[PDB]
């Protein structure tokens, strides 16, 4: 695979682990373009940047040269040098990204950095067979039911479902306008299905 694969879905339908997955056994590495919005929204808080203050947010982005590192265990994203992963997936973050990733500074900032990584690699989001990377060979939708989605969720937060679920469905709601499926991308419900399943389904395709 020397060109581009893409996959998105809403939130908790298995974009990460699938794509972590899918690249290693790809050889190629994996972008997590949520993990960039999820900083720009972390960042904006601990500098106490009003979220509608654009420019603002760009001049720190920026300023402070954020950056996303690919590695095969997982994606990583450094500001000023320094690795900011381990605040990025918290409940306070996943409340508050929704409100950042929809100024359009921000999306230009996010996809110039995945722009800059030469292909090829596996790119997950929520537009990354839309906006981005429209030219991706292989394109996958990944979605399952809300509830399933919220009880993944629930073993990777310090919350129980049905606040999970609250506050997904209202995330994935915030999310509409940059959601939409590719009209190429297979589009897979990943409800009931294991990791390993996923994978193996989604690398069977790219290897058709
Ligand atoms: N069939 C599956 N496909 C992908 N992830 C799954 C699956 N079943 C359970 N999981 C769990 O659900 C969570 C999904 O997280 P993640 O990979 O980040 O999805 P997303 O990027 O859509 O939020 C992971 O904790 C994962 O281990
Ligand atoms: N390409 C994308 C990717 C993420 N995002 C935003 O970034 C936030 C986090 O994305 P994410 O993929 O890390 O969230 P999860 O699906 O991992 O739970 C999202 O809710 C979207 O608002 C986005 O607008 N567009
Ligand atoms: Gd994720």
């Amino acid at each position: 695979m020397r060109g581009i694969v893409t996959i998105d879905g809403p939130s908790a339908s298995g974009k990460s682990s699938v794509a972590r997955r899918v690249a290693a056994a790809l050889g190629v590495p994996y972008l997590s373009s949520g993990l960039l919005y999820r900083a720009a929204a972390f960042l904006a808080l601990r500098a106490g940047v009003d979220p509608g203050d654009e420019e603002g947010l760009l001049a720190l982005l920026e300023g402070l040269g954020v950056r996303l590192l690919a590695q095969a265990e997982g994606n990583r994203v450094l500001a000023d040098g320094e690795d900011l992963t381990s605040f990025l997936h918290t409940p306070e973050v996943d409340r508050v990204v929704s409100a950042v990733a929809r100024l359009p500074g921000v999306r230009a900032w996010v996809n110039r950095r995945l722009k800059e990584v030469p292909p090829p690699f596996v790119a997950e989001g929520r537009d990354m067979g839309t906006a981005v990377f429209p030219e991706a060979a292989h394109k996958f939708y990944l979605t399952a039911s809300p509830e399933v989605r919220a009880w993944r969720r629930a073993r990777e937060r310090p919350q129980a479902y049905e606040e999970v679920l609250r506050d997904l469905l209202r995330r994935d709601e915030r999310d509409k306008a940059q959601s939409a499926p590719a009209p190429d991308a297979l589009v897979l419900d990943t409800g009931g299905m294991t990791l390993d399943e996923v994978v193996a389904w989604v690398l069977a395709h790219i290897r058709r």
